[PDB]
């Protein structure tokens, strides 16, 4: 029974910052498209374990990454590169299915999502 690690880092201030076609699609298509989504709401911050008094799940998932961190990064200039974005969704989705069982709703959720981000990433630019 533990209290929750920090969050992800958002801003990398001391690191150079590029704006290319592929990462204004990952923020304006991609994480816009799937932040709406009607199952995307627990997937918009961290885990909080605390109140969703789930004891083990820092000491299963070590790597946690959520869209509110992602959204985040994408706002600060925070990837260089697109594939360290990607990178970042297929981990939260991931976890979700580390942590919980076959036909458990947030996993359901987590299918519904997964399917659009394909769609999305299908067509990112160049
Ligand atoms: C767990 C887990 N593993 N990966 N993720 C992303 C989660 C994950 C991430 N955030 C939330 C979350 C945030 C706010 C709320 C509030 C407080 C407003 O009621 C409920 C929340 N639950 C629910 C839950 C609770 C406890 C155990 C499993 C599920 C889901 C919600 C979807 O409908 C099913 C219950 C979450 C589950």
């Amino acid at each position: 029974g533990h209290m929750n690690p920090p969050p992800p880092e958002t801003s990398n201030p001391n690191k150079p910052k590029r704006q290319t076609n592929q990462l204004q699609y990952l923020l304006r298509v991609v994480l816009k498209t799937l932040w709406k989504h009607q199952f995307a709401w627990p997937f918009q911050q961290p885990v909080d374990a605390v109140k969703l008094n789930l004891p083990d799940y820092y000491k299963i998932i070590k790597t946690p990454m959520d869209m509110g961190t992602i959204k985040k990064r994408l706002e600060n200039n925070y990837y260089w590169n697109a594939q360290e974005c990607i990178q970042d969704f297929n981990t939260m989705f991931t976890n979700c299915y580390i942590y919980n069982k076959p036909g458990d709703d947030i996993v359901l959720m987590a299918e519904a999502l997964e399917k659009l981000f394909l769609q999305k990433i299908n067509e990112l630019p160049t």
